[PDB]
């Protein structure tokens, strides 16, 4: 139910995770 964004290498990755 929370979306993280996380960026790596300037990649932003928005996870979700519960």
């Amino acid at each position: 139910g929370v979306c993280r964004a996380v960026c790596r290498r300037g990649v932003c990755r928005a996870v979700c995770r519960r």
